[PDB]
């Protein structure tokens, strides 16, 4: 029994250690060391030491350990042979591009595909693609990765550190209560990670707060300026204007996107997301005096303006960490002083757009395309994308002397969109 | 022509200089140097130097200058002779107590009484009292003092510094467009202080933001604890919980008090106060992106919850001064880190309650009593006072070994209330 782990970043390393300790699969891993200095460094490090290592901080987690794998591939094209299980530990916008590079023999052997950090509609894309090779492929989607895992030293990228673990994760499968789902559930039990099993992967894919909040926070004129052009003075992702983007306008844009998504979800008969309850009970808490318990519970019943007021207030309450130990002057930890990553040059001197908002463009584009196919209007989504696209075009015209990545290109994701088109036609 | 200035604090000194330079009155002043170490120091300082001095910072103001007066009285009881004009430059809750100490001869000569820092209903109290001595007394109320005047050195309290000047003041008189009103208007012109003349003193008395916001901000369990008992760590008047009192609950309490006041004002056929427009255009501005101009203009039409959201947002926008020059790290001036003054001992070792909320108890009590007389319910006002009264009773029981001021006493202001009773019966 063989497993292919796609990805060589810290997430893939943490997951491979779990497979190593708690599964019976022979484990191969594959990055893009042929084309990325990052993957190259990982390959060189593994090649030298011949082991990976996970460490933990807050103990009472069985994620730690040194392990080795069977084969580290340098490039997806090099992958050979049969694999019943493939774990996608890359970014969701690479699922199609990487799978489509595997061999026919490899693709026909795959029985289960596990999506660690999918977006809304990842499963649909992946299932429709695999359906051409397997007859009954199982696709599993998690809501998010299980925590935070980082490289503490860039010259030892085979050594990774898992710092925090999420309170709750969700998981759904195209094969309900499959034997594979059951072993994951039992595995979560071992790791002391609460896992709620959900009836569909799509439903799991919607239990991600960053789906609803990242596009409002990054795809507005203030944030997009900070990212593509810069500011005279540092600004911060989570602060109120002028220190950051957050305003009544941003918050309205946030409720409008949530409601457009709740429209799509209803079509699929997927339960709605109590966004405020999600933020307050699963992400970070606020003091009791800040929000009324009845308002958080009934968030979805409440008038639009009160929904916005509660969301605004939520964000003001975590300008600090109100549970941190105050200063002798009453000053708490500046929880909200998170800078924007700006655009930046490669080792090959190529301009890249950081993950936020480049990942949010893909995710938002897919929701757009899904919304279009159901005849569901997404006017707020629509404006998020035109804004991002106008900043990409503006960067092109203003930086003609610079090598730019494919992220600045028009008409991306055609393969992905065709596959959800075809999936929804059939279903 | 003689003028009596009641008060010897920095406000009285600034006003006496204006009378000195721009009027033809002989000026006497009166404090309580017999009973207050403060007034004593002022009397000793004036006695020695034989002059007062006003200085200014931001120039383009004709308030500065060294001056002398005709007679500084040590105690209100010592006042002798006739005075056509009396300027009340003390706190509003002393208007009755000080006037009632003047002689019959003095009271019968008074033709005009000028209230610098009245509360809602001060004029009614003062007019009804004087009516027993003069037949046609003129009473003038301003909305607030004209700016900020301080003592920079406590051992030279006859030297005062006026730092800031308000954008706009309001003034009304019981004697419309009187010759006295006209000379004040012309005087404001000279001083480059915008002055809007209003048809009644009561109407001027309602153009004070601190009337509507101080009681919510100080007469709640969080603030009252900070003032009467203290905190483990400094808390701040204008910050969000837990750093300060501001919450959705506080803001609701603020809109409820504003609406109860707007009920009373309507009875008197006094125009209502656009509270948010007042805060934003006359007190301190916010950036355009923070509030919608149409929402500020139509504030009084808007649904209750949106009124609260706008008020909350207003307060979050001035956590910093968004017009200040940012740090090299994006950090603005901490505009909201105003500590609470706590209870404190006299030079006579007597516990006092600071001006906020002791002045707000009087002001709120008078509005309560007015509301009661019109048959207008004031449930939010009512709870503000019971809270303050419960903290006074609690301080008494917890500090029986301490000398306490009359501010901790039950059934205060009986004279004041009887006078507004009688005024409203007659009118």
């Amino acid at each position: 029994s063989k497993l292919l782990m796609i990805g060589t970043g810290p997430v893939a390393i943490q997951l491979a250690n779990i497979c190593y300790l708690k599964s019976d699969y022979e484990i191969d891993m594959v990055g893009r060391a042929s084309t990325s200095e990052k993957s190259k460094r990982l390959y060189q490090a593994y090649k030298k030491e011949k082991q990976f290592e996970v460490k933990i901080q807050n103990e009472a987690h069985q994620h730690e350990g040194k392990f080795e794998i069977n084969r580290l591939y340098k490039d997806v094209k090099n992958v050979k042979g049969e694999y019943e299980t493939v774990v996608m530990a890359c970014t969701a916008d690479a699922y199609y591009d990487t799978l489509q590079q595997l061999s026919l023999e490899t693709l026909q052997s795959v029985k289960h595909v596990i999506l660690i950090s999918p977006t809304f509609g990842s499963q649909m894309i992946v299932e429709q693609f695999m359906s051409k090779f397997s007859q009954d492929i199982e696709v599993i989607s998690f809501s998010t990765y299980l925590g935070d895992t980082r490289i503490v030293d860039k010259e030892a990228p085979n050594h990774v550190l898992t710092t925090g673990v999420k309170k709750k994760l969700y998981m759904g499968s195209t094969h309900s209560n499959s034997t594979m789902c059951q072993r994951i559930s039992a595995l979560a039990e071992q790791l002391k990670i609460q896992l709620e099993v959900v009836e569909s992967p799509l439903h799991a894919e919607t239990r991600n707060s960053s789906l609803y909040v990242h596009p409002p926070l990054f795809m507005n004129d203030f944030s997009l300026k900070a990212i593509f052009e810069g500011t005279d003075v540092p600004v911060y992702v989570y602060k109120l204007f002028p220190e950051g983007p957050i305003t009544m306008t941003l918050i309205r844009e946030m409720r409008l996107m949530w409601k457009e998504m709740m429209a799509i979800l209803q079509a699929f008969r997927v339960p709605s997301v109590n966004l405020l309850q999600f933020m307050v009970k699963e992400n970070y808490p606020v003091r009791p005096e800040t929000l009324d318990e009845g308002d958080i519970e009934h968030f979805e019943i409440l008038p639009d303006i009160l929904q916005e007021y509660l969301l605004y207030v939520r964000y003001t309450a975590i300008l600090i960490d109100p549970f941190s130990q105050p200063d002798e002057n009453g000053h708490y930890f500046d929880f909200s002083a998170v800078p924007f990553k700006q655009v930046y040059k490669n080792e090959q001197d190529v301009v890249q757009i950081p993950r936020m908002p480049s990942e949010d463009y893909y995710r938002t584009a897919m929701i757009q395309h899904i919304g279009k196919m159901l005849g569901i209007k997404t006017p707020m989504i629509d404006q998020f994308l035109t804004r991002y696209e106008a900043s990409c075009q503006a960067y092109k015209d203003m930086h003609q002397d610079q090598q730019l990545s494919s992220q600045f290109n028009t008409n991306l994701f055609e393969g992905d969109k065709a596959l959800v088109t075809k999936f929804l036609e059939i279903n």
